[PDB]
């Protein structure tokens, strides 16, 4: 029993962080096989962030320009390259800590564990999710960019997310490991804004299902709804629009508890109504979106209480 | 910027952790140079668990009775004693990945990270406190028995808390590594039951400071009052007694912000006897009370491991 926030263990993650200095810029790399993953800023001084010409800078610089520091170990660049945002650099020595790994693309709604570094050393773990907006609502410092989001289904570890910015709102921006941002973020410190966020419908329900498997169905109802009609009064609340997909995928936690989609869709739009009156839902007095259906599968028991 | 509830790096445990089995019984252990230890109810049968006598069950066993499984390696069990709830089981051996530990008992109201594990194998990492009623708000499923709470200074691990047993209510209940349980619980499925709890109130007002540092004011008022009369008010909402202790623990994060511990106090009092009238902290439409002051300041300093 019980719910939390719960992130993977980190120390396959731990093992491949590293510290990365091009001049007087320090920030953290990723250490995989014998390359070293890191936000291509690292190349750039505080003058060159409005209107930095990458590819004018990094044809400037050497192998040995840059220092990188693995523990109390100094690794030797013997190479670099550019891969859209992402700084890759070439070294002599392949990483004896490189788990099995894969690079994921996510999408909005998804979540991730976040092992926030500075310095190259692990500070804390967290979760998170791809927000709507793809920003994420990190927990982050200076220092702090080249951490990474990853999932960690079964031994293999998928990395998701490398860490860029914060934005003036305080949530954070990044890329993929292909160095590819998620949203219309540039690594420039020119005007930027976060878009107006919502809701992650299909996360609101899956953490309802979590609640009646823990035992707690005060919030359901009698009735049912269209999935037309369930979307017209969920975007009145900034919710996402939930899609037949989204239905499709609540269908496992749909069919172990013996509650319809569209029947938790009305239990969610009189929550939305009401509000909890005093209650609270698996010890929250909010409607949490940043589970799945897969993280409530993955942490909950197969026995509904 | 950004406030998580963040756990420590999980690395340097999940490199301990093991999974025994006595019988038909299996749960995890936590292997320490040539130890390995594990709840003592690893010798039990369900009928045992009724109303077992330790000292009789144990005595009855032979070293080859215990399966120690690291991975996929067998380790070879060469000796057994008890100590309070917990088994130790002396193995051929020592542990490569033992990392600088200690044992040490933490006080309700301190925080731990909690590696969550089934069979050896780590799951997941989460963080939690020690409720002052002495149990723990977790998230463990049958055979996370054996799974470890545990806090790092620098590269030193200091375990806390083994899991024991879950509650009526879904909470949980275990020792420290010594096998002193924390609360009135013991090792037998009797009739046990958590006590009426509290909230933690140096740690609210804590949050309360982690807010103001992420520009959020709008609960600061002109305001002052006594630790007499925020006493008062505090024991009418079940709020721990706040102590001048606590407001010395404060001092920190008071001069970081410019708020006088008993400024935060008539904030606090105004809050418990109005609500928050529809707006939210941190997130949060309830008072949280698992940041202590030290998690506040380490997670808005970016203190690494
Ligand atoms: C808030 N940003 C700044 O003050 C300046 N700034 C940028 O705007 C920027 C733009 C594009 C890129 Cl690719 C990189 C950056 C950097 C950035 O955003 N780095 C950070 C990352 N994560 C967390 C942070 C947290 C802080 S804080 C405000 O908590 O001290 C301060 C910088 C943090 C720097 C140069
Ligand atoms: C809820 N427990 C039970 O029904 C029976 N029960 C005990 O009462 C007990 C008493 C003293 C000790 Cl030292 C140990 C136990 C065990 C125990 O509590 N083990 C568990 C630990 N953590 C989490 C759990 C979660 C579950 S569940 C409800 O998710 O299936 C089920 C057992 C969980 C077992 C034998
Ligand atoms: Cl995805």
């Amino acid at each position: 029993s019980g719910f939390r926030k719960m992130a993977f263990p980190s120390g396959k993650v731990e093992g491949c962080m590293v510290q990365v200095t091009c001049g007087t810029t320090t920030l953290n790399g990723l250490w995989l096989d014998d390359v070293v993953y890191c936000p291509r800023h690292v190349i750039c001084t505080s003058e060159d962030m409005l209107n930095p010409n990458y590819e004018d800078l990094l044809i400037r610089k050497s192998n040995h320009n840059f220092l990188v520091q693995a523990g109390n170990v100094q690794l030797r660049v013997i190479g670099h390259s550019m891969q859209n945002c992402v700084l890759k650099l070439k070294v002599d020595t392949a990483n004896p800590k490189t788990p099995k790994y894969k690079f994921v693309r996510i999408q909005p709604g998804q979540t991730f564990s976040v092992l926030a570094c500075y310095n190259g050393s692990p500070s804390g773990v967290y979760q998170c999710a791809m927000r709507p907006n793809f920003t994420i609502k990190g927990s982050f410092l200076n220092g702090s960019c080249g951490s990474v989001g990853f999932n960690i289904d079964y031994d293999c570890v998928s990395f998701c997310y490398m860490h860029h910015m914060e934005l003036p709102t305080g949530v954070h921006a990044g890329t993929d490991l292909e160095g590819n941002f998620y949203g219309p973020f540039v690594d420039r410190q020119t005007a930027q804004a976060a878009g107006t966020d919502t809701t992650i419908t299909v996360n609101v329900l899956a953490w309802l299902y979590a609640a009646v498997i823990n035992g707690d169905r005060w919030f359901l109802n009698r009735f049912t709804t269209t999935l037309n009609d369930f979307n017209l009064v969920a975007m009145k609340y900034n919710y996402e629009p939930l899609t037949q997909d989204h239905v499709d995928i609540l269908g496992p936690l749909s069919a172990q508890t013996g509650i319809a989609v569209l029947d938790m869709c009305a239990s969610l739009k009189e929550l939305l109504q009401n509000g909890m009156n005093g209650r609270t839902i698996l010890g929250s007095a909010l409607l949490e979106d940043e589970f799945t259906p897969f993280d409530v599968v993955r942490q909950c028991s197969g026995v509904t209480f």
